[PDB]
Parts: structure tokens; C-alpha cells; sequence
């Protein structure tokens, strides 16, 4: 009777034995600092859950980032900012600085230390194999950390992840979807962003754990290594799986969803078709050459697994001969 359950294998009890008060992120109480503190330069942009600014803070000259969240729910609101305490120091985590009430809209507006960043589509095009390895195990100690906090970070992807490569500084940024793991609860599947979604999301499968990140962060690699962004690239959430499988194969897709005893939207039979996985070296070019080598390879392999039960853990991950040379 509908799907089978699911846990992840590692870190899966954590939040169990912490203080209620560490997960039940409702009942924290925010301690409001002075919104007048901080000087807006410009907006860095507008996404459909924040506005976020460049801002001084005037008693130190220093540059800060301040965003602005839209409406939403209150829930959503204490989970980032709980999130973000918990996390607070940990290895490539960004540092939330201050939490301020905005008086134009009266919603809160959460301070960050400042990150020297450079737009994805310009660095990523410099980045030699060195570099991609040496920023990959700098994510991985950010995804552990969380992971080992009982924390999913749901939204791995290009434009949350700050690297200031002058400085060869990285820091995981946007808690907004982060959520707590807890065994056997069933999520929602509308997270992470379209070319980042694990199958579990696209199959809906609501009983996922940390292991969507590590799919995401393989995502991630892929468009790196390959020169491809983004590697897999959907028009919509079905031709998102649609392109999986004709890279993946549509035999270990079904094996999948019968393990987990998934129910497929019958839109998918007329689009998925027959597909054998692809050897690694079909997306292998000359102008990507570089970047690849067979400890890329496998490492990439390790983690895009439609089972996600099946794919590397952060930790494991940490381990991969693919960063020997870092
Ligand atoms: N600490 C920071 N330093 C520099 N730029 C930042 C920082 N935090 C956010 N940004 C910029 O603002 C954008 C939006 O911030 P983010 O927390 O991702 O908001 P949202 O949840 O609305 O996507 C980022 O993608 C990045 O361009
Ligand atoms: N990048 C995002 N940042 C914040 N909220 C998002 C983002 N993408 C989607 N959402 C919204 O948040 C929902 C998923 O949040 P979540 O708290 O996990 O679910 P629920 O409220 O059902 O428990 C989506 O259905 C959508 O409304
Ligand atoms: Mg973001
Ligand atoms: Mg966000």
C-alpha cells in the first residue's frame, strides 16, 4: 500500500537526541537588532522568497549582505534563521551576522558577512581541474557539516554557493529551504531548483533524506567538468527526468521506482522511451579534456544514482581519490 519508507544511512538520528529546542524551530523567539545600522548600496537582485541587498555596516566599514525575505510564512522565517544559528562557525557556512525588522516591508531582513563573489557563468569557465576539486571538497565540508547537524540543505546549486577565487574563500549560502531530517517524515518534493532536482523529486517521492544534496552537487560537477551548463537540462520538471534517463538509462530508472514501490505519473510513458546508460566518456571533448580524468569520472559516477540510498555520502565523498591531489 503505496510507497516503501526510506531513512537515510548515515547521521539518521541526530536531531532525536538534541534538545527539542534545537529542531523545533516554531517556538524560537528572535533577538531584533537595529535595522539603521546598516547603510543599502543596490540591490544584488530579486528571487520570488527575498530581495537582497549590498549594504556598509557604518560602525566598521565593512561590506555586508542583507536580505530581505517576501511574506511568505512565519514558519519559513525561524527555520532559516534557526538553521543558520545552529550552523553558525561551521566549516564553509556562511555566517548570519545580525537580524534586523525592515520598515518598508515589516517582514524580517537577516545580515551577512559579505562574500567577494563572481557571477557562476564567468568563473566557472576559468576554473582548471585543480580548482574544481580544491572548491568541490570545500562544498563537501560544508554538506558534511550540515549533514552531521541533522540538516538538508535542499537548494545545491551554482548561484548558493559564494566563492570569492581571489581569496580561494567558499561559503554555502541560502538556508531558505535548508530543512531538519527527521526518519520517516515525508517532505515536499517542490525544492532544490530544476536542473539540481534529484529523481526521488521527480518521481515524487516524499521520504528523502541528505543524500538530494549530493545528487545536486553531481549536477553540480557534471557542468564543471563536462563544460555543460547546466548538464542536465529540462524544459520542465518531466523533460528534467526525460534527459536524466538519456544519460542515466531508463532500465536503472525503472528498478528505481519498482524498489521503492513508486507510483510513476502515466505522463512519463509516452517521454521516458528506452535508454541505456552512457559511458562517461560520450560527453568527453577536447575542449573539456582537462578537466576530466577517470577519478572525475568515477567520482561523478558515485554520485548520480537514481537510488539515493546508493549514492556517496558527503563523508564517503571526502575519501574519493578524485582529491588526492588537493
Ligand atoms: N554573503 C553573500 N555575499 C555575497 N553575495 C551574496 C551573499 N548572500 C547572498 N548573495 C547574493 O544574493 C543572492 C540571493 O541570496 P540568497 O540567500 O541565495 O537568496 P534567495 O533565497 O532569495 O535565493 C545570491 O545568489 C548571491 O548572488
Ligand atoms: N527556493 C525556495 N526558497 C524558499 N521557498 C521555496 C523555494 N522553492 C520553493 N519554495 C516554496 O516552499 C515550498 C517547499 O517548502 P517546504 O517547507 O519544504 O514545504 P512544506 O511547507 O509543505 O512543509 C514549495 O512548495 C514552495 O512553495
Ligand atoms: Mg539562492
Ligand atoms: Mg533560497
Amino acid at each position: 500500500s503505496g510507497p516503501v519508507p526510506s531513512r537515510a544511512r548515515v547521521y539518521t538520528d541526530v536531531n532525536t537526541h538534541r534538545p527539542r529546542e534545537y529542531w523545533d524551530y516554531e517556538s524560537h523567539v528572535v533577538e531584533w537588532g537595529n535595522q539603521d545600522d546598516y547603510q543599502l548600496v543596490r540591490k544584488l537582485g530579486r528571487g520570488k522568497y527575498s530581495e537582497v541587498f549590498e549594504a556598509i555596516n557604518i560602525t566598521n566599514n565593512e561590506k555586508v549582505v542583507v536580505k530581505i525575505l517576501k511574506p511568505v510564512k512565519k514558519k519559513k522565517i525561524k527555520r532559516e534563521i534557526k538553521i543558520l544559528e545552529n550552523l553558525r562557525g561551521g566549516p564553509n557556512i556562511i555566517t548570519l551576522a545580525d537580524i534586523v525588522k525592515d520598515p518598508v516591508s515589516r517582514t524580517p531582513a537577516l545580515v551577512f558577512e559579505h562574500v567577494n563573489n563572481t557571477d557562476f557563468k564567468q568563473l566557472y569557465q576559468t576554473l582548471t581541474d585543480y580548482d574544481i576539486r580544491f572548491y568541490m571538497y570545500e562544498i563537501l565540508k560544508a554538506l558534511d557539516y550540515c549533514h552531521s547537524m541533522g540538516i538538508m540543505h535542499r537548494d545545491v546549486k551554482p548561484h548558493n554557493v559564494m566563492i570569492d577565487h581571489e581569496h580561494r574563500k567558499l561559503r554555502l549560502i541560502d538556508w531558505g529551504l535548508a530543512e531538519f531530517y527527521h526518519p520517516g517524515q515525508e517532505y515536499n518534493v517542490r525544492v532544490a531548483s530544476r536542473y539540481f532536482k534529484g529523481p526521488e523529486l521527480l518521481v515524487d517521492y516524499q521520504m528523502y533524506d541528505y543524500s538530494l544534496d549530493m545528487w545536486s552537487l553531481g549536477c553540480m560537477l557534471a557542468s564543471m567538468i563536462f563544460r555543460k551548463e547546466p548538464f542536465f537540462h529540462g524544459h520542465d520538471n518531466y523533460d528534467q527526468l526525460v534527459r536524466i534517463a538519456k544519460v542515466l538509462g531508463t532500465e536503472d530508472l525503472y528498478d528505481y521506482i519498482d524498489k521503492y514501490n513508486i507510483e510513476l505519473d502515466p505522463r512519463f510513458n509516452d517521454i521516458l522511451g528506452r535508454h541505456s546508460r552512457k559511458r562517461w566518456e560520450r560527453f568527453v571533448h577536447s575542449e573539456n579534456q582537462h578537466l576530466v580524468s577517470p577519478e572525475a569520472l568515477d567520482f561523478l559516477d558515485k554520485l548520480l544514482r537514481y537510488d539515493h540510498q546508493s549514492r556517496l555520502t558527503a563523508r564517503e565523498a571526502m575519501e574519493h581519490p578524485y582529491f588526492y591531489t588537493v
